[PDB]
């Protein structure tokens, strides 16, 4: 609402995921990955209060928590989608990209890339499909 | 700029004092007041940051703090411009409605008056036109 | 939507009556007045079709046509609502203010007058409430 | 901007080129294109009123005419970047996919590809960077 929402990137299997909120800041990713992602979950604030999505997907793989400083936010994402195992396609890897540093990649850069840099604007929640691994993903962006 | 920037309510006297960027949530007013609003100072948030604008206006008047809570938020302002001494359109009175309560009217509401009811969006920012009083209004929102 | 709705101005008689499209450009505003506002109808463009909202309110009084010409859009409006005879508070007169003139007012200037001066944004469409008379009045905004 | 801007896709090398204020509909592509992508133009709406972006970049390869008629619009870009000559990363190719069908792919999809599909939105604009060829690529959106 207000937010351009970008996706999918993947497959059609799990069930959908999705955010029931209004996001105006990224707070913090945590992202399970092995071979391929195996789950997301995410914090935003809302009218100055921080909600927790997720997790969403399954607790297989090890963990890796994002959390921005105070004036970083996110200049692009960075990805593959593609088969693993009897899964037809899903997503294999993700790397985030913010003003100060980069943060992966997670997963095996396996499959088709993706990229969306931001020239302008503020990448604020996230959706997609999940099951026991994240089979699709997708970014909602707020205009600067 | 992805706010929608209405104003300016008042006169021509005054610099104009402007934020800078996309800010995404208000967290404080501070008001000076007596005849007519003295100044003005809040404080928003951008990319997890807070930043400090203000104070614009004289040090003239009484000074009232508006602190809003986590899911707190402005639902309308109000206010009057018109005359004082020599100045001939200046804001004479603002009234803070959010949610949960009224803050003010603050000055006295004489002249003309105006009024914002928001049905749907958020209030994050403010502008205006500031000499030794508040000379000229104006209001920043996003859409929720 | 990704537009901030401004209102209500007015009383609380009456049908509230509003869209849910996609309005990406207002195009012609049809308004009956006499003493006060008798009705109001729209369009606006969505995909590069158009699409006619209303007719809301009632047929009294006499009909005007503002059909804005490319390359010209709305940037204030400007009112008054108060009592007419028996009902409390309803829209007794409306001026449209684009960038290359004034239309209206429309009505009797009667009552309490508010503005919206547009700094940086599009008007894109109205909603209100209606009955034999537009009882109330507000406005979607799209930022620029 | 109230506009999402995604990009840039490609190198950094060419001549930055770009629109001014805020479309908000697509309504012509024009493409030049043979190993890779020669040159851009597209015509937009702005406040009811036609403009013609480009043509920006070169006069070779072979041209299409992408037409689209009211209540058609895009729902998702692909591409591909890679190097070509004395350049080390520009547009290879371009897809363009709409609600009605697919236009292209225009160029070699030699390189590395991407993808923006559109789940809530719509391309307005592009921009870019351009010497005789198309060096580099970036889209507007409008959230929906």
């Amino acid at each position: 609402s207000g937010l351009v929402k970008l996706g999918l990137w993947g497959g059609n299997e799990g069930t959908l995921q999705d955010i029931d909120g209004h996001p105006t800041r990224l707070t913090k990713i945590v992202i399970r990955s092995a071979h391929a992602i195996d789950a997301l979950q995410f914090d935003y604030v809302e009218d100055g209060k921080t909600f927790a999505a997720g997790q969403w997907g399954g607790n297989g793989g090890k963990s890796d928590t994002i959390e921005f400083q105070p004036g970083e936010y996110l200049i692009a994402i960075k990805g593959t989608t593609g088969a693993l195992g009897a899964v037809t396609n899903l997503v294999r890897s993700l790397t985030f990209i913010s003003n100060m540093r980069t943060y992966g990649p997670f997963g095996l850069e396996h499959g088709t890339p993706f990229s969306v840099p931001v020239a302008s604007g503020r990448i604020v929640a996230f959706y997609g499909r999940f099951g026991s691994l994240v089979d699709a993903f997708g970014i909602y962006l707020m205009p600067y």
